[PDB]
RNA sequence: AAAAAAAAAA
RNA sequence: AAAAAAAAAA
RNA sequence: AAAAAAAAAA
RNA sequence: AAAAAAAAAA
RNA sequence: AAAAAAAAAA
RNA sequence: AAAAAAAAAA
RNA sequence: AAAAAAAAAA
RNA sequence: AAAAAAAAAA
RNA sequence: AAAAAAAAAA
RNA sequence: AAAAAAAAAA
RNA sequence: AAAAAAAAAA
RNA sequence: AAAAAAAAAA
RNA sequence: AAAAAAAAAA
RNA sequence: AAAAAAAAAA
């Protein structure tokens, strides 16, 4: 290969697009309560912390969630997502628990194709239930 | 396909990275004077308009520049780039220029991989020459 | 095949999900007026006469529709539907007639993948018209 | 694929039910007590809470266990199904043990196809054993 | 081929639709100000203009758009569009810029299929950005 | 595919028409009475009942025909089409009958290709006879 | 294909013949009273509302009779057809009779190549006997 | 797809 | 499955 | 026979 | 990849 | 190995 | 997929 | 030689 | 014979 | 893809 | 059509 | 040449 | 390379 | 079926 | 032998 700089013969003034769209996986933690459901904010995807600030909506496509801190005494960890919709929120509640009391649960959901529109910080992405105190999130997106 | 949203059958917490690299095409524009060379700062690649204020460091891999403004009276366009290293400057003057005096003048180069290292705000790319009081950018390069 | 119980060799606990979507055809009939369009309510769907109270969403694919009484004398049966969205309503007419005095005329259409997002109790599904006082729908859908 | 709502050409009224049947693999908890068999009731499957109250009977085809807490001190969990039937109770006592103190023990077993009658509320499925104070089942079954 | 008027052995009456639906690409120009973004109205393809004035929905499949007057002095023609959505605006700013003087210029967008729902009159398709004074766009939708 | 929206590489200003033809099946009724031909009139093709009202001419293909209501006590039901063209009326009275009293009569023509022009509001299609007081027609056509 | 009128390189003068025969299926009623047989006379066939009126003779091919109005009450449609012919009339009773209360009875025959000579107004096809006061013929023959 | 009648054609 | 009209596309 | 949803399986 | 249940389809 | 997004290329 | 034990079978 | 039950195995 | 750099070419 | 100039190489 | 980056997948 | 919408068709 | 119009031709 | 003139076209 | 119109037909 070259081991010089070389001419590139440029022709016409291109398409550009200094903000363009930017596929993701981003991973944060909520906390949870005893028996109680969280509602996961979608405003948790906008950040400096994940290069994401200049963004105010994204189209969500996968949410998997995995316990994050140890569960109560004599028990196995569970995590359950409840996935929610502008349009009309779901009743699933999809589960998964730990078969090693020394190990996260883990579970997740896809978002068919006939759902993925945008959300803004003010939309809710799912419920999130546990035995544990925190819950680690991965959530695959498409910000634009 | 799928019209509902199903389940995912996650297993153990993967490698993640929420401040992940990104490859871009950056468009931007400088001032440029009769008879002057202008130094193009690395620093404007990091920008809140192009979403990569959260960077401070990127790997240049080519520069195209384009006229921007008209020449002057009776002149045709031209647009000239000198690269510049922090090992040590190219004396290198690619050139395009315009055959209608209607049309951008245009001219890029290519960064050999050896020379494909980081640069920092305070660097500078290369110099502009021109006959046109605007150039356009667009740089190709490896945010990280 | 086997005459008695045997061992199944279980692994590790699976992903559990306690409530999941249905995919189902609903028939209901519903009551119209001379002249006068009727809106029919998403809410009739979500009902423990179809098994479905404990869904508060769904998704519409399909709708047919049967007139289910005799029309006027000297008159052939017609329905109509007119498909209606919560980002907006459509205008099309889609109409069956009867070519047998003594027999229903029936209508359908298809809701495109793109179009196919949730809808609640509050929302409606689309209008009917017809010469006859009740009309009996079997609607496609994705209880969630 | 389409955009838009298109038309169906229906045809005659069809066949429907507005209660069908539904393959399902439920997940519930039981409580046990140490050296004593805990029978599972058949009635625990119908539920709001698995969207199962509008049946009456179940075809029970499978039924898989795990141990839900930690066992005592010093052993390893075990978990044990004895098969009911109406017709004539099983004397097998299908085992699992765990081996690693930290982890589930499981177990199953399959019912034969000269075996799969209904169930209601009134009857039991199984025995269960274990030396630890919660077992969860998942059972396979068809409800109707 | 038949030189004369000849029998149809129609059958049954068919389905019908007096109102259907219709893909289209509509031209429309919008005035632009310098250095304002322009919010062009959905309402504006609804029109007796374009045999759309019966419509009230629309689902807009992709945007094209070309400057309609020339730039100021010593300049080229840019226009940038900005997707705008229901469900969240995106803040892309697609951009296309002439290469010489007296040329238009141009750039388009494509909205994905789970995008795709429908406006109304009161809903903003996109921004426009120019330098010139008018903008000529090109609307593919499909009425309905 | 894509989940985002996605820059279209536009070119040239391309031939547009805001005003396009349209092939459709215009469904209308007309009034028929014992023994006397009823002239179809062109005009009713145009309307906004149809979206067509911003036409001025048509171009037909082919029309069809069924009678609408019950036929005198006794007899079935019969439709006879006499085609009329402004070089020369036909005299063919092309006739369906039904074979079962509670059915639709019904019948159509095509119009071959060297006597397909265009028609206006002034113009008449067809002859229209039959023993019931109402005759549902299709046709065939091309806006234009 | 030509836009334009072309020559044609006509020879000598063509046989011609101003008065050709015309093959046709000839639609008619008759009416027909209870128990009696009713003659149909050739002279039917020979009428201006059939363009036939020129001819004198025409050879019968087949005959086709349908019931026109409906049957007497409690009873199903039937009609018989018994062929005459001027060198010996038949003695054959073809019958069809209705399978549903309110549809038509049929029947036809053939007549063999063997007994295709002419005939003239005075002449007789057939008798028709029915239930019913009317029957349709449609009558296929070569008049010359 | 084959036949008959009127027409047109290589 | 072929054709026409509106659109989109390599 | 192919697809989707719930389940089951190599 | 095969089977069962609900649906949809050539 | 196939798909999507940003870039680059024959 | 092959073997052993109990059963059943062409 | 094929199937079922208990076991053993690549 | 293959690669890189400057040039030239279908 | 082929040739020339500088270089590098099996 | 091939490569790189982010994601997703058998 | 392939897809979508309206129509027409074997 | 195929079609139409005028001409010319085996 | 081939050529020329006017036109139309992939 | 192919097409159009009326008819008849598998
Ligand atoms: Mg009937
Ligand atoms: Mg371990
Ligand atoms: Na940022
Ligand atoms: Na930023
Ligand atoms: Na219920
Ligand atoms: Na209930
Ligand atoms: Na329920
Ligand atoms: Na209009
Ligand atoms: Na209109
Ligand atoms: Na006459």
């Amino acid at each position: 290969n070259s081991n010089v700089v070389t001419m590139i013969r440029a022709g016409s003034y291109p398409k550009v697009n200094p903000t363009p769209t930017w596929v993701r996986a981003i991973p944060f933690e909520v906390s949870v309560q005893s028996g109680i459901a969280f509602k996961v904010p979608v405003g948790s995807l906008f950040s400096a912390n994940f290069r994401t600030d200049s963004f105010t909506s994204v189209t969500v496509m996968s949410v998997r969630a995995w316990t994050q801190l140890t569960p109560p005494v004599n028990e196995y960890s569970f995590v359950r997502l409840k996935p929610l919709f502008k349009t009309g929120d779901s009743t699933e509640e999809f589960e998964g628990r730990a078969s090693n009391i020394n190990t996260r649960a883990s579970v997740g959901y896809r978002i068919p194709t006939n759902l993925r529109q945008n959300t803004v910080a003010a939309d809710n992405v799912c419920e999130v239930r546990s035995n544990c105190r925190q819950v680690a999130l991965v959530i695959s997106c498409c910000f634009n």
